[PDB]
């Protein structure tokens, strides 16, 4: 209750995008409601690089690809990367949390990823990957790059969120569409760090903490996430339903989650009401073993609108 983390609100929060789909993301969080975090945009396509929101980047392996990026080919980004160890270190210094986003699938992303979760994971910061996978019509070929690079992702990252671009449709239906589709992308991962991130930076009456952050997330690995966000007299309970109901957490046992953190963010008038209502629907799929995080995000610029979002960790 009473008493606070060691580094708490104030801890150092990166985000960074590798690949293009990453920086695409990455990009799209600085032009929009994502604070509180310092954007990086690592690509080996030196071009890509070129006038983009973050104002921080990395070019990777100029030697092997000569600002040309890994055509599609994860060995050419994970070798670009191993060259660049030392800059990589040198972007991450001071973090107390990093955010590895990208888009697998492809070569700079796919290949780049793990080693940049693997530095940051040995200087001691709290690493955690948000990546989505293919959407189906992006060839079986690609589709299997991704498992491959989530597989060793996950070897060394302190939690690995998933996120299925199948889904993604589910959810659009009508107006699904390549613009859609990838913009949707975009959006839910943006979701995803501004979920964690604001939990952490802008917290509400009721807060959770670094300390508590770093307990749920740190070495769980393998993480999935769902979104929920009502408004009226109840958009308490609603929101909630909504969040667990969501397509990203179709296939997800969360009894089998071994930490949850959750996520709620409003207006002003976010009375203890209904956090305890979000928790208590909450506390009933959660396993009596899971240790669950709830915590309180504020929002002014958001109106009767109340948002939940959850996150299962080691699942
Ligand atoms: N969210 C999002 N995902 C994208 C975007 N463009 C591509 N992707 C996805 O991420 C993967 C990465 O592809 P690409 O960025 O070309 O790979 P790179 O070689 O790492 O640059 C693709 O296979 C897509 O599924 C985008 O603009 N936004």
């Amino acid at each position: 209750f009473e008493l606070v983390d060691n580094i708490a609100q104030t801890a150092v929060i990166k985000v960074i995008g590798v690949g293009g789909g990453g920086g695409n993301a990455v990009n799209h969080m600085a032009k929009n409601n994502v604070e509180g975090v310092e954007f990086i945009c690592a690509n080996t396509d030196a071009q890509a690089l070129k006038n983009i929101a973050a104002r921080t980047v990395l070019q990777l392996g100029p030697g092997v690809t000569k600002g040309l990026g890994a055509g599609a080919n994860p060995e050419v980004g994970r070798q670009a990367a191993l060259e660049d160890r030392e800059r990589i270190s040198e972007v991450l210094e001071g973090a107390d949390m990093v955010f590895i986003t990208t888009g697998m699938g492809g070569g700079t992303g796919t290949g780049a990823a793990p080693i940049i979760a693997e530095v940051a994971k040995e200087m001691g910061i709290l690493t955690v990957a948000v990546v989505t996978r293919p959407f189906p019509f992006e060839g079986r070929k690609r589709m299997q790059i991704a498992d491959e690079g989530i597989r060793a992702l996950a070897e060394s990252v302190d939690s690995l969120i998933t996120i299925p671009n199948e889904k993604l449709l589910t959810i659009l239906g009508k107006d699904a569409s390549l613009l859609a589709a990838f913009a949707k992308a975009d959006d839910v991962l943006a979701g995803a760090v501004r979920g964690i991130s604001d939990i952490i930076k802008r917290p509400g009456m009721i807060n959770v903490d670094f300390a508590d952050v770093k307990t749920v997330m740190s070495e769980m690995g393998m993480a999935m996430m769902g979104t929920g966000c009502a408004s009226g007299p109840n958009r308490a309970r609603e929101a909630t339903e909504a969040a667990i109901r969501n397509p990203l957490l179709e296939d997800v046992n969360l009894q089998g989650a071994r930490g949850i953190l959750v996520n709620i963010t409003a207006g002003p008038d976010l009375s203890l009401g209904e956090y305890s209502d979000v928790g208590n629907i909450i506390e009933q799929f959660a396993s009596e073993h899971a240790t669950v995080k709830v915590g309180t995000v504020i929002d002014a610029d958001m109106r009767d609108e109340l948002h939940v979002t959850v996150v299962a960790t080691g699942l």
